[PDB]
């Protein structure tokens, strides 16, 4: 899905530790984990950033969050977690393919960066 | 009651004040009273859902709508350099109000890790 490293991961051209897959998204552990559990849920559709998501994408974006919730439960995050979507330079977005990050296994702090 | 028992339900029913950015039949966006960035607002469903870990499969479109409204509000507020969206779940997530909400923070460089 697209011209980024996340596209390569979706196409199985480079490895990742995959947690879950369906016909429209992929969940996998982040290569630079910031918490004992840290994974990403990404759409297979190449949406470059949340700021350009269209109205028709509403269901899909919600699906990323539901899949994120389910994977977090499966990975034993019973004390909680934080979901994060980064947009643009101020948001610290590292790849221009929409991704929902899920972090847990430790106390998350405030402010969130 | 429509909106639930938390302070966010009271905000939905206009029983306590808020600085509202956007409102429709499914959600409400309003500024945070303890901002952690120069712009910091919340997008919440009008349907009470306590936390994302108990959201139902059928809540998918609603959850996505929070994100679309979040990004539209960010644009309308001039966050052209970007922003961070956050959902806190439970104790480790730092959740304090058990009515699910998407926080949007911007107007400064956000750092990594995100807490
Ligand atoms: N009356 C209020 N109006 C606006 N924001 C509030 C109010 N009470 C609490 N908050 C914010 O709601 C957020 C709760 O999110 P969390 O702590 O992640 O559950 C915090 O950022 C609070 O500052």
């Amino acid at each position: 899905g697209g011209d980024t490293i996340f596209g390569k991961i979706i196409r199985k051209e480079i490895p990742a530790k995959i947690i879950f897959e369906d016909d429209r998204c992929l969940a996998f552990h982040d290569i630079s984990p910031q918490a004992p559990t840290h994974f990403l849920v990404i759409p297979k559709k190449h949406i470059s950033q949340i700021s350009v998501a269209e109205d028709d994408d509403e269901s899909l974006l919600g699906h990323l969050m539901i899949v994120g919730k389910k994977c977090a439960a499966d990975l034993g995050l019973n004390k909680g977690y934080r979901m994060v979507v980064n947009e643009g330079s101020d948001g610290g977005q590292s790849v221009y393919h929409v991704h929902l990050a899920v972090l847990g296994g430790r106390q998350m702090h405030w402010p969130p960066g």
